[PDB]
Parts: C-alpha cells; structure tokens; sequence
C-alpha cells in the first residue's frame, strides 16, 4: 500500500498528460505498421505501452527544455506540479518503460531500448546545443538532427515491433520521411496557425528561441539581415515583435517555402509505401495531416 | 567525424569530472571488495557505471535543488544551462545502461532497474515533502534516504555481488552507511554548498525536522522553508535556532549512534579494516 | 487649509468610495430596520461607521490577497500604494472608532472590539490556510466565514440592537446570511471573468476558497488544485483548466446547491422572526446568480 | 482549548518580535516617568502591556510600510511569516490593546487611545506621503511629523499615566524633544553607524527612499546636486551606491549637523526634566542614549 | 572596402521602413514655397534632415522605454539597446558629415546650435519625469519649443541659408511645433480605437508628463491619483483605461482638443500673415482632421 | 532669462564623472605628444578641453552600453541619474564639444571631429554587435577594431594638435601600439586584478576581451568561456571559476606576453621619431601591471 501509494504521488504528472490528445496518432500508427508486420497483439500491447511511456516522457522533459506554456491546447505539466517534481517522474517513467521492455523475453529487445533513447537525445541535444550557443544550424544540420529525435522513438516502436514480425524489409528510410513530415510540420503549425489553439501559444517556438525550418529559412535566405536572428536571442513574448517575425518570414518566402517542402516530404512518403507493398491505413494519414499546407 | 557529437553533449558531465568524490567511491568500492572479491574485469565496468550513475543523477538533482555550489564548484546548469544539463545527464543515464549491457549477466540489468526505480522513489518523496510543504517525520525521512542513498548503494553492491561467491548481506550495512551519508550531508550543509543551500531549497533535512516536531509551538522553520529565499541573516536565524533546540545535538547524537550501528555491522561480517578507517575518517565532523 | 494631512492620509480611501456596493449596505441596513427600529439619529451613526470598517477592511485585504480589481475597479494600493493603503486603511479603523463614541451607549466600544477581533480571526484562518499551505476542511472554512463575515454583520446590527426593542436572537440568520456571502463571491469568483475581480482572481492568490475546497476533498488522488494555487500563477490557460476540473468535479454544482439551501435555510429564518419583506426580497435577488 | 489555539497562531509574527531587544529601554522610560506620575501598580501593568501591544503592531507594520529587512538584529517579521499574515496580526493586536484599554476603568482611556493612535498614524502618513510622491520635505516639516509619529505613541502611555495621576503639570515639551531625540538618533545611526548590523542593514534607509534627517541637510544644503533625491529614488540595495551617498553626506557636513541637532536635543532635555522638578532616572536614560553622537 | 557600415546601420534601416517621410517630405515642399532653395543643396539638407530626426527617435525611444513606433516594434526591442545607442548616435555624426557638404561657413554652426536645442528640450522632459515634478502649462510648451524647435529651425534654418527670402518664419515654426506635440500627446491617450502609433496609453507607462496629464494635475489640486500612476509606470491596461476615464471626466481631452483647435488657426493666421501657403494650409488641415471628431 | 540653470540640469550627470580620477593620464599624455608636436597654448588649451569632453562623453554612454556597475571605484553615472538622463546628457556634450572645435578657427578642424567619431563608433559598434551577437572575434579582428574605438579619441587628440604643429612626422603606427597597449592592459585588469571596475564585470557584460579571446581559440574542444559570458551572470563564484580556467589555459600568460610585446615595440616606435622620455615614462609605469615584481 505504502509502496503504490508512493508511485502513484510520483506518477501524477504522467498522469496529467495522459488526457492530453495524441493518442489517436499514436493508436494509428501503429495499426497502420502492422498491415506489414503482422504481430501477436499479446506483444504489442506491451510495445504500444512502452512505447507511450517513453514517448509521453519525453514531451514532459521536452517541454521543460524548450520553456513552452501549452501542450496539446492544456497546460504543460511543470506549469502545475513543478519543473523539480516533473524531472524525476519523467525519468521515473523511462525506467518504468525498461522494466515494461524487460518483459518481451527478447535478448535483442533491451539493445534496442538502449540505442534508440541514445539516438533520441542525441537530436535534442543538438537542438538545445544550437539553440542555448546562439548557432543557427544549416538546412542539412537540422534535418539530420530531428532524424534523430524523432528516429529515436519512431524506431524504437517500429523495431520492436519487427523483433517478433516476419516482415524485414528496412522500414527506416520510411519512418525518416515521417520524422521530418512530423518536425517540420510542427514548426509550420507553431509560427502559421494563430488561434487556432491545435497545440501550443502563438508562436510560442520565437519565445523558446528555437531555430525551427520556417526561421532558418530567412537566416540563410535573407543575410542582409539579422532580425530574425536578434528577435529569437530576446526570447520575448511580445506578440507585437512575433507578429513582426511572422510578417517578414512571410515576406521573404519562408512559409512558402516550408510548404512546399512538405508538399514534397508527402510525395516521397507515397512512394516507400507504395514500395513496401502499399498502406491504405498509412497511406490515409498523410492525407489527413497534408490539410495542414495549402 | 560526426563525434564532435558526443562531445558536444558529454560537456556537462565532462565538467563536472573535475569535482572531488571519486576519491570516496573508489576507497568505498576497494572496502567491499576485501568480502566481493570480484574479478578486476568486470569490477572496472562496475566503477564506470556506478560514477556515471552518480554523477547523472548528481547533476539533475542540482536541477531540482536549485543549487548553486556542489563541492566548491558552480553547478553545471550554472554554466551549459539547465536545458542542456537535463538532456546531457539523461544521456549519461543511457550509457551507463549500455556499459552494463557489457557485464554480460542476465540479473545485471534487472539489478540496474530495481535499484535505479529504488533511487527515484527517494528522490520524489523529498521533492514531493518540499514542493508540496509536508514536513515528513523521522522514520518518513529516513525510509525515504534508505532508497534514494540505496538505489546506487545496492546498484554497486549488487552488480558486484553477481560476480562474486560472497554471499552473505550487506544490505544492513548498506542501510546504516547511506543513512550515515545523508544524515553528514545534511549536517554539514547546514553547520558548515553555499550557507545552508538547503535552506534556501526549502528542503527538509534531517536537522530541520527535528526542531520542527521537537518544539510544534513555532511554524518558524516551516515558513522560513517556504519563503526559498537567500538572506543570509535569515538563514543564519534560523541555524541559530535550530542550535538552541538541540536539532544539531540531535543530529550528533543519531550520526554518532550510526557510527557504532556501522562498526558492530562491519565487525560482524568478518571486519574491514579499509571501511573501518573510511568511516572513521568521515566521523571526524560531529565529533 | 490647517491641517491638509487629513486629505493626504484619506485619500485612498476616497477612491474606494467611488466603487459599487454601497446599495447593498443601505437595504441590509433598511432590512434589519424592519425589525429592529433604530433611531435615526443612532442609525445613521452605525451607517457610517459600519461603511467605514467595511471599506477599511477590503482596502487591507486586497492587499492581504495581492488581488488587482474591485468591483470594476483597480485596487486602491494599485495607485497609492500598498504603505500608503496600509497606513490610511488603519486610520479608517481608528476613525471609525471615534465615531463609536458618539453613540453614547457604554457597551458601544465592547462591541466594537469583540467584533473587530472576530474578523481578523477569520481573515487571520483564511490567510494563515493559504499562506501555510493547508486547505480546511468544509467544516473548517465555514467556521472560519461565520467570523469574518460574523465580525461586520454581528457589528452593524449588534450596533443596532444596543438601541432597539427587538431583543431576539438574530445570530443565526446573521450566520447564515454571512456563509451565503462569502459562498456566493467565491462561488462569482471562478464561475465568471468579468464586474468585480478580474478572470479567477482567487486562484491567484491562492486561497482556498469553497469551489476548490471541494474538488481538493472530493478527488484525493489528486493534487492538481493545491499545486495550481501553489504557482500563484497568473496565466489564463492554467486557470481556464481550474475551472473545467472544478466543473468536471461537480465543485460548481455542489456550491450551488450549498448557496440554494442557504437560501431556503434563510428564508425559514426569515418567518421565524415575524417575516422581512424586504430582507427576502434582497436574498431572492442575490439568489439569481445560481439560475 | 479552541479558539485559545487560533490566537495562539495568529498571534505568532507577534511572540516572533517579542524576542527582539527594546522592553528594557519601554520598561526604564515606564518607570523614569512614573517618578512624577507615581500610578498605582495595578493600573501601570495595564498600561505598560497597552503601550507595548500597540508599539509593536506598530513597528510590524513600519517594517512592511518600510521595506525594512532587519530591525533590533532579527529578520523583520514578515521576512519569515509573510506580509499578509503580519498586517492581520499586527491589526489583530491593535485591537487586542483596545481590549486592554478597557480595563483601566477610566472612560477617558477610550478618548486617548483613540485620539494618540489617529496622531501616529497623521505622522506614518506623511512621512509614507514625502517618500512615494517623491518630495522631500523642509526640517521644520519633518519635525512636525516627528512629533506625530513619536508623540502618538509617547502621549498614550504618559498620557494614560497621568489619568491616574495628581501630578497634572504640562509633559508633552518634554516627550516632544524625546521624541525628536529618538527619531534623529534613529536617522543618524541608520546611516553613521558601522556595516554592524545592530538594528538595521547597511544604510537600509537610502534603501527605503526615505528623508532622515541627514539626507533632508544635504538636500537643501546644497540645491545645486540632485545626487541625494536621485539615489533615493532609486531605491538600491548597490553598496557602492550607498557608500557613495554617505561620503557626500560627510562631505556636505551632514552628519556633522544631525550631532549638533541631537546634542542640542539632548541639553534641551535637561533644561526640561528640570523645569519639571527634575528626574534622576531619565537624566540618566538620555545621557546613555547620547553616548552614540559622542 | 570592409564598410562595416551596413552591420551597424542596421538599426536604422529597420527605422526607415516606419511610416512618416511623406509628412517630412511635404513640409519641406511647403517651406519651399517661400524659401525656394536650390534643388542641390535642399536634396542634402532634407537627407540631413531625415537622418538626424530619425536618430533622436531611436535614442527617444530608447529614453522613454517605448513599446511600439509607428506601429512597428522599437528599434532596441530587436537590436537592442547598447546597438541603436551607438548606431543612432552613429547617424548624428554621419549628418554632421552631410552637413558639410553645403559649403556654408554657418552650416555647421547651425548645426550644432540646433541639436543642443533639442537636447535642452529632451533633457527637461526627462528631468521633469525622472525626478517625478509635473511641470506647469506654460513651463511644458517652452520645452516643446525646444524639443520640436531644434529640427524644426534646422531644416528650415539651413533652408533659409540659401534663400533669398529673410523673412522671420520661427513664429510659426513655434505654433507647429506645439501643434506636432500636442497632438502627439492627446493621439497617445485618446486614440484607444487604433494601435496605429504607439500601445495603449504609453505614455501613461513611460510616466511622462503630456498635456492631457498637466491638466488634470493642475485643474484638480485636491486629487494626487494621475501623479500616483505616472509613479507607478505600469502597463496594467485597467490602471491605463481608470486614467482616460478620470482624464476625460475632468475635461482634459476637451481641454486639450480646444488648445489644439486654437493651434490651428493661429497657424492659419501666421500663414496667411506670411503671403499664404496653400501647400502649408492643407497640411495643417489634414492634421487637424484628428482632433475635429 | 538668462537659465543656465538649463544646463545645470542637463550637465549634472557629465560633472559626476568629473569626480572620477582619470584627468592625470590625459594630462601627461598631451604633454608627452607636444614634446613633439609643440602646439601654441591657446590652441593647446581648447583641444584638452575637446578631447576631455568627448572622452568622458563616450564612457558614460559606454557604461550604458556595457552594463557596468563601477567606474574607477565610483558607482557610474546612470546608476544614480538613470539612464535616460545620462544618454541625453552625454550625447549634449557631443555637440557642446563640436561647439568648442569650432574656436580653433581652422578649417580641417571640424573635418577631423567628424571623421575620428564616425571612427570610434565604428569600434564601439563592432565590439557591442560581437558581444550581443555571440560571436567571438578573432585576435585580428579584435585588434582592428581596438584601433578604430582608441584610435577615434587618440588621433582626435594629437590630430587637432598637429592641425597646429610644424611636425608633419607621422604618429599613426605609434598611436595604434598605445591604442592596442590601453585596451588589453584594461582587460588584463579586469579579470586578473586598477582600482576601475568591480570583481569581473566584463564576464558579467559578456564581452569578448583579449584574454577570454584566447581560451575561446586556444581550447576549441570547450564552450565554457562562451557559455559563462552568455549567462551575463554576476555570481562572484562563476566569475571565479572563469578566472581559474583562463589562467590554467594560459591566458593571463599570453595576454602579458602580448603587453610586454606592444611596451618594446612603443619604445622601438618612440625611438624612431626622436625619443619621448616622457612618453617613455608613461607606457613604463603603465607596464608595471603585467610584472612579476
Ligand atoms: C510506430 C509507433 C507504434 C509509434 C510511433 C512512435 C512515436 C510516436 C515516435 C515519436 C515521433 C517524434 C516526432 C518524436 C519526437 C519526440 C520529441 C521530444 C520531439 C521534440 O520536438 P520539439 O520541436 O523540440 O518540441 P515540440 O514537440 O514542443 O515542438
Ligand atoms: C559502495 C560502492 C562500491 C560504491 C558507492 C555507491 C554510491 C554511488 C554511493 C553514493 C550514495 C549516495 C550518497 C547517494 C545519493 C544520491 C542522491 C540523489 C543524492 C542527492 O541528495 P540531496 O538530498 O539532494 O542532497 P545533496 O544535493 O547534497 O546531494
Ligand atoms: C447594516 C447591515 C444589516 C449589514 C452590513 C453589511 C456588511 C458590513 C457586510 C459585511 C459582510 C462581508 C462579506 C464581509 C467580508 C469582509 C472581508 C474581509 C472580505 C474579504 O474577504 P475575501 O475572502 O478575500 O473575499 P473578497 O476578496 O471578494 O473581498
Ligand atoms: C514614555 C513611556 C512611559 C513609554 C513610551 C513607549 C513608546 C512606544 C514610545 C514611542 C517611541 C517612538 C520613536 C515611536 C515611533 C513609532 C514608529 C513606528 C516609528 C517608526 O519610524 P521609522 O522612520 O520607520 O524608524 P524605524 O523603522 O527605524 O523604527
Ligand atoms: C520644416 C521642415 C522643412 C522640416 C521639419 C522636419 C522635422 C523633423 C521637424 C521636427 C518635428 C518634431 C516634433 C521633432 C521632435 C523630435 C523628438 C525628440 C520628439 C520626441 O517627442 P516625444 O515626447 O518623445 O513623443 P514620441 O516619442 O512619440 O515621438
Ligand atoms: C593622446 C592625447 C594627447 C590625449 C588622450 C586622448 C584619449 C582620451 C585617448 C583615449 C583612448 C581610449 C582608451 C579610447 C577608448 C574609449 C572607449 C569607447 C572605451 C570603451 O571601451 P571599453 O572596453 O568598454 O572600456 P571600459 O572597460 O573602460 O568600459
Ligand atoms: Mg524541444
Ligand atoms: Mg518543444
Ligand atoms: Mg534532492
Ligand atoms: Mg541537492
Ligand atoms: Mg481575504
Ligand atoms: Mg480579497
Ligand atoms: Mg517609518
Ligand atoms: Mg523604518
Ligand atoms: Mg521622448
Ligand atoms: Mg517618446
Ligand atoms: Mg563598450
Ligand atoms: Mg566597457
């Protein structure tokens, strides 16, 4: 008793994002990979957990990093139970996410754990690195970068998934499309939408002083100037300097050219599912989150 | 090549490789290897984890503290920021769990689990006491230091002990040795970190909740803990009185019973003289 | 003009007296009158002395509460500050004091300090509650109301009864009317935006008021309230959530159907003590809030 | 047992500032003025617990009205309990003394503990006044309000002892000149005195904003600087800044001029104690309290 | 050649994209009704012109802890404030190079004249502010003449150095300079409709001391509340809106708009006292079209 | 009329830094050039005068621009007159020393003001843009800019006297070495130690100086120096922690031997142009601070 009491006071922030949206996605997803893998529903149900475990966990320590004020249109978690008290049940919960990947009885199950979170903070690192040292990244550096991030947990479920699936096929060069379709299309949404409300604040990526693909963008697009660059050093909530951001990203094409980009991001995505056998499942999601651009 | 990677994000640990403390987890480790007697290959794996876990969780417990000073140095988050930190030390999490994939011992990663989840639960409890200002009693207190110290106590102990026909528990010792630690920590940072870094943490430690149940006529102590603040008259206040209730004594009095608790342990598993000396040598401060 | 410092040290209390609520004071006064029948020459004494107290009061506990708006309005230490609002706010009380005097009856001045010493002994649970971070209980919080509230009702008509033939209990109903005030304004507090305090004022300050008093006992497997008003936070978002919990939690409606039979429970007061058309009729209006 | 533990905890930030130095220099003014009045015992206990009650509710609230941060060597109270919880208590004991009051038997106890209280605050006022609207005032202005300040609480306890007294000769010129002499010597020490934090911190006055004695010389003394007003507007905790301001102070003479002021204030004294048939016992309280200009 | 110019122009460029060249533009077509200055040397004089006005914006901006200009973000809000100190302070010494490419022995002397002009108007309304003492009605116009005097007499001043016209203009360059301020000032706290020049209220949160504000303070002695809140240089929008609220309630914007309907028509009067200036008189005109509502 | 106390006003936060020792070096520094360049007294007088003006003109708004909190042991300016003030303040001395070059009656003279401000906010500019910008300079660039934030007052000074001299030697190349020598012997002192700055306040600006230059380069492997500056941190313990770092990667060791290196080539410099036991004097106390004894 006093034991599943303690855990449950430390699991209360886990708790709190649980009724956030997402899990449709991420229920999706999955079904969509398994017209390829075929595997026994008794594993999968523990990947998908693990899975949801490690991911939720990573959006409580990312919200932290990246000093964001809403998730999902709800409160980030640390806005409620302390940033002190939301660091120790997130990291609680990737050891809880070991010891649920602990029971798939596959010697090869818990190397891939491994791997992937190592891969997962290798991208926000490099994120936080450029961010934090006031270095822009190339267009290169940063899609290289989320492949990691989001490579970290894509592959993650994916592998562990194909662990007891007799499909083999690299399904990697897949989930990479997805991981930028994913990022990019998240920055689009941040600096684009503005009531909207879908996730987070009006452009709430200037206020962390990130460098997401529309900003980057104008960095190298426009080097006669540095305002983009000065208004992410200020960190500012001022909507009236965002909305001044948003106007000259405009100006200078960069959402243009962010949607194109992911106009093309979608074309490739067509092609490897196609080429893996075809995914109506997979394939209808795109769709679905392609209405975002144009 | 692309390992400019791991530089960039082993930084944060890197730096704080150049604090004192190996010293004691290495002189800790050699004491229990006169019972483990573990081959030398598999106990050097056993050191590197066991600092690398120290030092990570070292690092986001500053996070969560807010502390300034640890050992005499700025916190890491004081320098790469707390961002930074947080991914760099979860890192370092990860790594030591692939080096323990390398002691090539099915129980090896259950031990991992078990006790890195045992450290957690101490952590919790003294930032859920602290964030949500309920003082815990003593026998709350130490229950929760027996996890938080036990959790790499038993993590090096443990990983140790799958190599070695030792047998015999340490558990007791363990318990009695991290109750010691913390019980010293506690007492330094406040009788000596910055002045009291613990006060202006708000944390309860061992001397603090003495005097708050000794003399319950006085909320004193409690909104001094509330208030987070870094006056140094105001922390000095309330050393002041915590001295006057006997809260320092107290502590003496429960770290000098520790000691002997320790020395009869130690005796009783055949004797260590390198341990014996250690303790001895850390002692020194009630005294 | 001789001494001028009385403007000086008056003046943040001026600028409360532009605020509504005076309306109020004046039918409870009339409506306890129907009963009581004070002299109109005592009356108006306790009219201005219970507006003074009750002023002086809400001056301190905004600044108690760090809340921003009254009634519509900025808070007094918004402007002056909060030493000035302190300093004028304790003149007021002493004022009022000396206007006591002036109702010649010996007991006048005992009842004014058992009173005065009753509110800040409710005010004293409420801020010592949020400020120690420990919610009451129901039963502790409405304790707590039935003296801060007790303290200027039980003055105000106390004040009348030193000078009326009507020497029946009323504390009850006084009771009961007190609870079903404060109730009722925390209830407003965090059911609207607009009027008087700005968009849940309460949480921000942190107080546990009745709402949230429920949803912490109602759901213990939740912490959620106590660390909202912990962050004294003045983020719209983080509040917005409150409330939709509160509401999820069946907190609203519990302090509605709390108010309604404080309501009901008055009126039974009401006939008891010979009927009060006009004390209904105020109760009845107030009520509406609850729909 | 109820109610009995609820004063108890509100009365608490009181019983904090019970512990700090002070009842000794109230406890010899008691009995130095009793030398005349001669009250009868059973009234004085009353009276001296009246004046203390009010005298320190009066000081918790000076110290939030001041942002003070050390009085007598101890953190302010609501340095540890919190300014909301202070006001109420020390409000709370306001009317506790009223309370008091009423024990005196005497009707014309209610009239001075009203009409002395009113005084105090007249003075809190107007020196709360010059500070927050930023202008100073001149030295027959500020020992007007001195006069108030000090008098408020100094009439009430002489005042209250003379209600039980057949001395009825004339005492508020001499409580007058006390109280001047205790204000001034209160300025001087706050800003003369070592970095020893005997009472307050180091030059917790320029840190208030407020106009003591030696800041209002050097103000008029010398028109053609702003430095003075300028640093109290600041209201900086700079030590540098504050260093700075007291070596203009000594420069522009006004430390010097607050030791003439005070040693005057002091002859003035005896001159007074003696028009009033002499007091061996306050002769020596004043001649103790005028080592520190020395 | 390694012209770092351009990183350190930035500040200015960013200024440049406001609104505001075509009223600069105008007056200077207006004026030239009279003076009728040679095509070569007005071009400079309206870029030393253009120069030094924008520069004391940005140093303004910087000094009143502006939010918004012209409905653009301040200059420091980007670059930051020690860049545009020295960038704006940059462009006062590259119109003074300009200013020597008139060939008069008495550019540089008017020059110099005019800046200490206004910087003696800019550092009475910061010292008035900053040491919290409303000036009186007559004490702020005097300042405003020198504030608005000190461009004003530059362009038209350095204009008249190379005309044939000698007939004394500073008259009239007084009535507009009020005019400009004023206007200024009641635009600032009025014009809650629109966000087209500055924030809500600024200048309630600079805790500057405007017309609109000197009359309240002065008209009702017995009230310290607008004093109280310029202390306070709050950006609480409810504080802001209780302050037009009491402002309006005392007649200071009705005060304000009669003072500025009197402006005009001594400008009227000045004009047409001057040979008449269509282009002048329907400046003012067009200006006027605020207040009248 | 006759309101100097307008200036009194404007002038009050320039006369505060007057307070601040400082004049001593100028003086001699004068003397040490007119051993070369022996200038009439009347011509002489009015440069010093110009010179001290713009000088202490620029370090006030300098201080602003860097966040200092002392000034050779005094609290600087803004921090007891604010910093509107202050700006408007420093800038008025601008042009009161524009006025004042004005009665040396040459030509040039006016030319030569303008050229060497434009030349030091040039320098000013660079070092502020790499500071808010993070990113490091290297020692050439650093260098070069040195040249031009020194260089703008140093050849103000001795080109106004040369403006009256008969030596047409040219001082340039001496006059950058001294420029070099002033800048990195006050960042030496700032992190090593002059009785000027408080405990590291250029780690708390978060400026790129000579020796934190260093570690950036010499230890590419670490982005610690960086780092601390963009924290812009005041805690005497990370200052502290910076100081061992620069020192444990030789830092202090190479900005000496770089100061060591500019006092030879100064003496090499001086010795070419006929021997200045003066100056000579002057760059051997100020070398005392990189000594060993
Ligand atoms: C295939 C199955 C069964 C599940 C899919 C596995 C999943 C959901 C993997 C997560 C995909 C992804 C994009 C992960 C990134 C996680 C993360 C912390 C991203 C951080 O991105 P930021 O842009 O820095 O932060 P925001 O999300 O707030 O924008
Ligand atoms: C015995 C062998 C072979 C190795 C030693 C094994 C280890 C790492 C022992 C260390 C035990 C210990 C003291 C663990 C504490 C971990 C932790 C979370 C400390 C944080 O404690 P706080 O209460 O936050 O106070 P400090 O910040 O001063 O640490
Ligand atoms: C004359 C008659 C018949 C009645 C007089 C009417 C009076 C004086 C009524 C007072 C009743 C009341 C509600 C008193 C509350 C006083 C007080 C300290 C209010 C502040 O408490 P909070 O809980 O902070 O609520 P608010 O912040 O909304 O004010
Ligand atoms: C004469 C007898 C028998 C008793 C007198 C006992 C008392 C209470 C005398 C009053 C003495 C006095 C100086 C009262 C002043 C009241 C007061 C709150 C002054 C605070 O003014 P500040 O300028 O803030 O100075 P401090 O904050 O340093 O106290
Ligand atoms: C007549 C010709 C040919 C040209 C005139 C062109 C110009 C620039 C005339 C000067 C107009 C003017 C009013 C200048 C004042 C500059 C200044 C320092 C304004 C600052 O006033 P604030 O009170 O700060 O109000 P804002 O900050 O909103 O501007
Ligand atoms: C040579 C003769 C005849 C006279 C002396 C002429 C002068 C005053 C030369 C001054 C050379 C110098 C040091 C110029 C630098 C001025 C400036 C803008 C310094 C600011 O750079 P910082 O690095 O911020 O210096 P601080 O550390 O003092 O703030
Ligand atoms: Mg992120
Ligand atoms: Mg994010
Ligand atoms: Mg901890
Ligand atoms: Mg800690
Ligand atoms: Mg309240
Ligand atoms: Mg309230
Ligand atoms: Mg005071
Ligand atoms: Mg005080
Ligand atoms: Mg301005
Ligand atoms: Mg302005
Ligand atoms: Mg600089
Ligand atoms: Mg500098």
């Amino acid at each position: 008793k006093t034991q599943e009491t303690v855990q449950r006071i430390l699991l209360e922030p886990y708790k709190y994002l649980l009724q956030l949206p997402g899990k449709q996605v991420r229920t999706k997803l999955s079904q969509a990979f398994n017209h390829w893998l075929k595997v026994p529903e008794d594993k999968l149900q523990i990947i998908i957990e693990v899975t949801e475990m490690l991911h939720n966990a990573s959006l409580l320590i990312d919200d932290i990093e990246d000093n964001s004020k809403l998730r999902r249109g709800f409160p980030v978690a640390h806005s409620i139970y302390g940033i002190p008290s939301v660091i120790n049940s997130a990291n609680y919960v990737y050891f809880l996410g070991l010891e649920k990947v602990l029971t798939l009885d596959h010697q090869d199950a818990v190397k891939l754990f491994t791997r992937q979170l190592l891969e997962l903070h290798q991208g926000q690192g490099l994120d936080i690195y450029w961010r934090d040292n006031y270095t822009c990244p190339t267009e290169e550096e940063y899609k290289a970068m989320v492949l990691q991030k989001t490579g970290g947990l894509f592959g993650l479920a994916v592998g562990l998934m194909q662990l007891f699936s007799d499909y083999k096929e690299d399904l990697k060069p897949l989930l990479n499309t997805l991981g930028l379709f994913f990022q990019i299309r998240d920055d689009y949404a941040n600096l684009h939408s503005k009531e909207y409300s879908e996730n987070k604040s009006f452009c709430e990526d200037l206020t962390e002083g990130k460098f997401s693909f529309p900003t980057i963008h104008a960095i190298w697009s426009r080097p006669e100037s540095t305002q983009v660059q000065n208004i992410l050093c200020q960190r500012t909530e001022n909507i009236d300097i965002k909305k001044y951001c948003v106007h000259y990203l405009e100006d200078v094409g960069s959402f243009e050219y962010t949607r194109n980009t992911l106009k093309e991001l979608e074309a490739k995505a067509y092609k490897q599912i196609d080429a893996r056998g075809g995914n109506p499942e997979l394939v209808a999601l795109v769709k679905h989150l392609s209405k975002m651009f144009k």
